[PDB]
């Protein structure tokens, strides 16, 4: 049933994943010398291209492919519209490898037909907490702890085939070529997320939304009006009142993060993330990259009293195109990013995030139920949405974990 994925070093069934007891590789061990320097074969009317992700024209090419042909929601009403600036942020973190940005162009007219990108990530992906107990009783602790150290691996994202080339088995070719490029640098595992079920996720979480601008959400059909509110003279005023927020946070100490905050943010972030089974390890340079504010892209605030940072939150922007002819409505969505609370309950910190996002003109706040995200759903009036984000590894056997054991936000 999976002509491509049955050929690949990933768990092949759910049952397989449920029985895995230790973290570890799946494939035969290999050296760089084992991997071909010649690119993967592709039909003669097409060519590999490595866009320069800092060149204006290349980023613009990638932007338009994704704007027109990237992820749509489960109901085909919205499509992600990542900005050019967001793409350069997401794809060019510290020590990124330009060669991991892979495109296919038609030779004759240089039309961009497809894309996939890897970026480096340092990830903790050793045997979980619940799995280390069972292997202690059994005394097999060394096998279970063999891969505890954070590993320098690849994060895959932005796989896209042009709408007009769908179902032609081009996606497997991009994946093989990415894999080859990555293997050439002596990296053997990858992590990826998708809203579709593939063989075979190690974790899966529902996404959740919090209305900030209900009127717009109803107009573009993201939301409907609650039946219960339909029973009133002004259903929309009821709905607006429900989701209404303060115009500013009464949380004293909140300000935008700045460069001087990088070390303390790193410390409080890493202290928190280290409590989850699967999670990133960030250098100072990576904290800087992913969390320092960038206009229209990433927004990050710290609670600081007397030059001591005790809490922070971050969110990023991806607007969704509202699909339709001559429809210029944009769902301007804020996504919950990393955060850490030490001085205030997490729900108070995230209320501040909703307040700020609403102030900055966001229509909705979205998140997946990873981290401690479920702990503030009800009070902050999040609801579950119709999608699920599944988490996968390539060439890594991993026992099934709950999404609340996952600490990697994928963009
Ligand atoms: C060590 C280094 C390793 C690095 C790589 C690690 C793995 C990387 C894995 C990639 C992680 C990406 C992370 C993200 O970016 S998730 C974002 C995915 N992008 C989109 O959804 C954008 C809109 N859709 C499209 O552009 C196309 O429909 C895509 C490109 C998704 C498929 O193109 P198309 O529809 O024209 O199909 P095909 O005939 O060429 O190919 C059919 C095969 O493709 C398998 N398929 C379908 N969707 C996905 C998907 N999201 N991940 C993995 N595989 C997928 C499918 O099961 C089938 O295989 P099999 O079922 O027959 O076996
Ligand atoms: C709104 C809206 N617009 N669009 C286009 C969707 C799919 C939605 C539903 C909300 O979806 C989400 C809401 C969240 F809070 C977080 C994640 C998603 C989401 C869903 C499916 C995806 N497939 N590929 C990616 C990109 N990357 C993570 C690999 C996805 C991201
Ligand atoms: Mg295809």
């Amino acid at each position: 049933a999976h002509a491509f994925w049955s050929t690949q070093p990933v768990p092949q069934t759910e049952d397989e994943t449920e029985k895995i007891v230790f973290a570890g590789p799946m494939d035969e061990p290999k050296t760089v010398a084992d991997i071909p320097e010649e690119p993967y074969p592709i039909a003669s009317t097409f060519e590999w291209w490595t866009p320069n992700m800092e060149a204006a024209d290349d980023i613009h090419a990638i932007y338009e492919l994704l704007r027109d042909n990237y992820v749509e929601d489960d109901d085909s009403m919205f499509r992600f519209n990542y900005s050019e600036e967001f793409l350069q942020w997401a794809l060019c973190p510290p020590n990124y490898i330009p060669d991991w940005h892979v495109a296919v162009r038609r030779k004759a007219d240089k039309k961009l037909l497809a894309f996939i990108a890897g970026v480096p990530v340092t990830l903790r992906m050793g045997t979980p907490k619940y799995m280390k107990v069972k292997a202690q009783e059994k005394g097999e602790g060394e096998e279970a702890a063999k891969y505890d150290e954070p590993r320098h691996i690849c994060e895959i994202n932005f796989l896209c085939v042009h709408k007009q080339l769908r179902e032609k088995r081009l996606a497997p070719i991009l994946i093989k070529e990415a894999t080859r490029r990555v293997n050439r640098t002596n990296v053997w595992q990858a992590v990826y997320t998708a809203g579709v079920l593939l063989p075979t996720p190690y974790a899966s979480g529902q996404y959740f939304h919090r209305s900030l601008n209900p009127e717009k959400l109803v107009e573009i059909r993201f939301s409907g009006i609650p039946a219960q509110y339909q029973k009133f003279q002004n259903p929309m005023a009821m709905l607006k009142r429900n989701y209404q927020l303060p115009s500013a946070p009464k949380n004293s100490g909140l300000r935008e993060m700045k460069p001087s905050d990088v070390p303390q943010v790193r410390r409080i972030l890493m202290n928190y993330l280290d409590s989850f089974d699967v999670g990133p390890v960030f250098s100072d340079a990576e904290i800087s990259h992913y969390l320092l504010p960038r206009d229209g892209v990433v927004f990050t605030y710290v609670v600081e009293n007397d030059k001591k940072v005790t809490d922070f939150f971050s969110f990023y922007r991806i607007p969704s195109t509202v699909i339709g002819n001559s429809n210029y409505n944009l769902l301007n969505a804020a996504y919950v990013h990393y955060y850490a609370a030490t001085s205030i309950p997490l729900h108070q910190l995230i209320l501040d995030l909703l307040i700020v996002a609403h102030s900055r003109g966001f229509d909705v706040c979205n998140m997946v139920e990873i981290l401690d995200n479920r702990s503030f759903v009800e009070q902050l009036k999040f609801g579950a949405g119709d999608g699920h984000l599944r988490y996968y590894f390539y060439n890594w056997a991993y026992p099934k974990i709950k999404p609340s054991q996952v600490a990697l936000v994928m963009l």
